[PDB]
């Protein structure tokens, strides 16, 4: 996913990153 990668690029794992990406994808 674009959001996830962008996040991951300079962020931790899912958990917080998820809440920040606000993208309810397949985990």
């Amino acid at each position: 996913d674009p959001c996830y990668e962008v996040c991951l690029q300079q962020h931790g794992n899912v958990k917080e990153c998820e809440e920040a990406c606000k993208h309810p994808v397949e985990y």
